[PDB]
């Protein structure tokens, strides 16, 4: 473990050298929102889902100097982590459960965190790291479909919640609009993605275009309310959120600790127990297998990089997450990888060509202040106004549906013989075999939406691993 | 002349079976729609102009009664005429520039459409016709694009439109959903179409597809409108109505195809002689462009129609409609093509078959009795928003940016040279300087477009004429 870092660490001077250039620069900027926004999404539906408990802040906070920490240790730096509605799931039962046993929200939020954690330690030890090994065509893609989905489906809610409180009849008054504002807004956008994965044109000039494509549209679409519209002209939406923060506390202190424990009532200081755990494993994994998709070797990598460290660390720091009392950073499931497609040669044609790596950019994606500070930046992001990031999802939604590859597999029964690209011979080859893959992919694919109605589908992936490890059994 | 009958009746009599065939069927269907809504958009702008004059049924019976007339002698049936808001600009001169010079509307009506006649009859002979010939590549793609311009900005103008009778200025109260609607089926009806000119299917597998957008569509969101949305339950906008035949001047009555008022000074018979020059060259105009176009010996045919009688005999028809007290079919124009595109096999194919070519479709057009009387057509006209048509505006709009090869060639600057090729020399080559064509050719667009908000705005096809002719240089 230790010998890990030491591989690493050298490299972590390097990143510096790494920074020079403009996809740098980008890399950096879109994240930050981008992240925030969904990040903001899960809150959003959060903060209220807890009846309201004191929540968003924790994330806007929590995302950020987990950004920054994440930083100073470093893990992947080719690796992000944040939040995700699905740690926002464990929240949901968090409160939830809590409630009837109503108890000490500190005792427990410590934990949760603290259980895991202790294991996670000796875990970091733990060649679970086997499960990783797994890849080469099953779980990931797949892995990164369950993501997509969830996401889809969530920010279809963020607008149809938007439009609810208000009205359902003539005039018209409503999210309605502001529904054409989001999609409206997702159109474009999907354009200025387009020339670099299927091209058409000028390659500096799509460059420079496409890069900041979420920032851009933030923006495209958000300059109409800022200078009004032909439309943004009434109740419009944005952010709620505070002026301040709360004691991320319950002692006295000016500054304060890490390990620890505090002094009350006994039931209630043991059952937090599982809670935590079920989560930390659920980190665990998503961190790996993101990890493992981006990581990939079609993605060409083991290039002077991390497989392991970023798990121990990424626990402890899970488990810090708990300590301030602050919202689980998850790892940063597309963005990091789409990023990843961005700090890499494809200007070329299109071609992968060399690895950009550093710890720069994501050590400010982490760091900076945006992400971080947020208190009178309230004015760019209270300008953003509620609907033009749910419009964000659907941009970001569409995304990614662009590498279910599985899909492309799929894809190419409906395109001519006398159409043919790369690597679609794997499947051509056992073409009927394919099919019945798909199948098994599908297998999931419901298979889930109808879990989560049995206990939240959160718990797939277990079941993914316990899938997708037993399914060599196809493969033949 | 007679020579002209010489190559048609041959033709003639072999049309009937010529019609019978397979891609027919989707012809036929499509075009009903395909004119439904023109004839709706001007119709809306138009009747309410002139305060209720020529109402739906009058462009109904026009195109109706013209479908058929117009296929029975027909010089081209391929083609199809129909209405235009320069026609009813026309119209609208007449409308206010009669009111105050009294005599009735239809009563005014009746010089001008004799002139037409003769001085057509007269035409026929005639080979002013000679003229376009001149024509191989420059002007018409153009010319359509001209339509182009006004066809979308109407199309939004609907939008708005719709907007409009109800109160509110540019806040807005609309039926958001309105926008969404059709614009969403605008996204989508781009995507019907995808296929077909940039593939990503089967052959056959479009050949049933994509090609049925419209009629498709029309219908096909049309009752998720009427029953259904996201969620939808709001004032939802239709169509216009009469159960019986139209009035015709400024009227309550209905004086459904009269003539009755021949009594007064010559002088009042005598001042509608202008209204019908310009108005028989603009069709003849139309016709011609048009047709060249569509004919395109480029998209495969000098094969066997004529031109001179049916520019006479459609003259004299929308002479006669007059006494129908009834508006003008003149050539459609963007079905035009696509008709073609129904006859069009180079796609479920590459290349072609040359068509065989139907009266049907467009005897059909007239003649299906919705599509001629309203009171069964009833339904449809009830059942159907003004918005699927706006949305339909635009579907039927972004074809036919098209063939604006130069448009393409605009493209060119874009695109990159080393994807660059298909035809791309006949531009390619002078490069630098195809812009420069190109300049002019949009600025022709231009030059008119910023003279058309001047008035009689229409006279810019002459003036096509002349651009375009004078333009014997430019191109060496």
């Amino acid at each position: 473990i230790w010998l890990d870092l030491k591989d690493r660490i050298p490299y972590y001077k390097s990143d510096w050298v790494d920074a020079f250039n403009y996809r740098v620069i980008p890399s950096t900027v879109d994240t930050y929102f981008n992240n925030l926004l969904p990040a903001i999404a899960f809150a959003q539906d959060m903060f209220d889902r807890t009846d309201n408990s004191y929540g968003v802040n924790e994330v806007l906070l929590s995302s950020a100097m987990a950004g920054i920490v994440f930083g100073v240790l470093a893990g992947q730096p080719l690796c992000i982590v944040g939040v995700t509605g699905p740690i926002s799931i464990f929240n949901y039962t968090v409160y939830e459960i809590i409630k009837p046993l109503n108890t000490s929200y500190f005792g427990f939020m410590f934990w949760i965190c603290l259980w895991s954690m202790i294991f996670h330690l000796l875990l970091a030890f733990t060649n679970v790291v086997c499960l990783l090994q797994y890849v080469t065509t099953f779980p990931c893609d797949i892995f990164g479909l369950f993501i997509n989905v969830v996401y889809i489906q969530k920010g279809i809610q963020i607008l149809t919640r938007q439009f609810h409180n208000t009205s359902g009849e003539k005039s018209v008054q409503d999210g309605f609009a502001s529904v054409v504002v989001a999609l409206v807004m997702t159109a474009f956008g999907l354009f200025f993605k387009s020339f670099h994965h299927y091209p058409l044109f000028t390659h500096k000039i799509r460059t420079f275009i496409s890069d900041y494509s979420t920032a851009l549209s933030v923006l495209f679409w958000s300059s109409f309310t800022h200078f009004g519209g032909y439309l943004n002209d009434v109740k419009f939406k944005k952010l709620p959120i505070t002026k301040s923060f709360f004691p991320t506390s319950k002692f006295n202190r000016p500054q304060n600790t890490w390990l620890a424990y505090e002094p009350i009532p006994v039931k209630d200081v043991f059952i937090a127990l599982p809670f935590g755990i079920i989560l930390t494993i659920l980190f665990y994994f998503d961190h790996n297998v993101s990890s493992l998709m981006a990581q990939r070797h079609q993605y060409k990598l083991r290039k002077p990089s991390s497989f392991h460290y970023d798990f121990a660390l990424l626990g402890l720091t899970t488990c810090i997450s708990g300590v301030l009392g602050i919202p689980a950073p998850n790892g940063l499931i597309p963005q990091a990888p789409l990023h990843t497609e961005t700090l890499l040669v494809r200007d070329s044609n299109q071609n992968v060509v060399r690895c950009v790596e550093q710890r720069l950019t994501n050590t400010f994606q982490g760091l900076m202040i945006l992400g971080t500070m947020t208190r009178p930046l309230l004015v760019c992001l209270g300008e953003i106004p509620q609907a033009v990031l749910s419009g964000l999802f659907f941009i970001m939604g569409i995304n990614g549906l662009m590498t279910n590859v599985i899909i492309h597999r799929i894809v190419f029964l409906f395109s001519d013989p006398k159409r043919r690209d790369n690597n679609s011979p794997l499947a051509k080859i056992s073409k009927r075999s394919m099919v019945i893959f798909l199948c098994f992919s599908l297998a999931g694919f419901t298979g889930e939406f109808a879990i989560t109605n049995t206990i939240a589908a959160i718990g797939f992936p277990l079941v993914l691993l316990l899938s997708v490890i037993v399914s060599f059994s196809f493969t033949y």
